[PDB]
């Protein structure tokens, strides 16, 4: 009947790949004709997010106004190095309930650093792209990288190492709620 | 100390726009002052619920090095609605030397421009009668997804441009581009 995305964006550094995973999720509820489908963009102090090209972008929705969602979906956190360690506990907190009462979290880009950090990978396994991958390994040398896998699966935790392309994982997701078709006109409109 | 401006004309596809310049920008840093505008320069409305500020407005460019052209979403809706100062506008950089970068159905506005001096363009299949209505004498070229005309750079995606901004990158510069290289 209706179904719930919160996209949490972590910073206007690399917010693109949150806003491009919302345009594919909600152009494929199209293609299902699907009528109850609400997506938030929200950020981790509920402050605009200052984004490239002198652009602000304001939200309509606080990260704490929701106790549920289907999908989360964790956005890039730039250079870990810098931003990891400054992530409000209570958002980490948040993540972790979400995930134990049955939320999906897809984590993109650097924001599988961020699911890496919160232990909700069950397998301790994840992918990482090369630009971060040494930086993963130093800060979880007891996470296997799978190194020729762009994506993975584990449980109801989906990780997309992008940084900007997430088609299999997003086509995943669409092909879970609204079916095959669904998916295939998905991969028809993103050309891969 | 170099500039790109960059075209958004819709809320509902603009996050190429923003990857385009996080490329740009983080390429860079290695080694941009980039500007987003919308054709009205007002807020662009985009989904989950945001509300994008742009800070510049676009008569305000004499101007760039490089302009981006975003998706303007649906073209049957969108194209007509274009405001014909913004062709003009388009016209007059690509004379004073920038690149004109259009990406998904950015193509068709640089193809209305009459930019496509070779008469060849790139367009996903599911649009390739709507723009072969539009635009009867421009040819398709069915495998590619990237085309460069000049100085004018087509780039059908949606949202894998990579080879277009690397050339880019290249053409200004000389593991991060590796990172952006191996998603094409």
């Amino acid at each position: 009947k209706n179904l719930r995305v919160v996209a949490l964006a972590p910073t206007g550094r690399y917010f693109a790949s949150i806003i491009s995973s919302l345009e594919i999720l909600e152009t494929a509820a199209e293609f299902a004709e699907f009528q109850g489908f609400m997506t938030h963009v929200v950020t981790p102090n509920n402050r605009p997010l200052i984004g490239r090209g002198g652009i602000s972008v304001q939200p309509t929705a606080q990260w704490q106004s929701f106790d549920f969602t289907n999908i989360l979906i964790i956005g890039s956190i730039g250079d870990p190095l810098e931003s990891l360690d400054k992530i409000d506990p209570a958002l980490f907190d948040w993540i972790r309930e979400l995930h134990l009462k049955g939320s999906k979290i897809v984590a993109i880009d650097t924001g599988i650093f961020v699911v890496a950090k919160a232990g909700l990978l069950q397998q301790n396994k994840a992918v990482m792209h090369s630009y971060f991958a040494h930086l993963f390994g130093e800060l979880f040398p007891e996470i296997m990288l799978m190194t020729e896998q762009k994506a993975l699966i584990d449980g109801n935790v989906y990780l997309s190492s992008g940084p900007y392309s997430h088609s299999s994982v997003m086509l995943e997701i669409v092909e879970e709620y609204f079916g095959k078709h669904t998916r295939n006109l998905g991969n028809q409109f993103l050309s891969t």
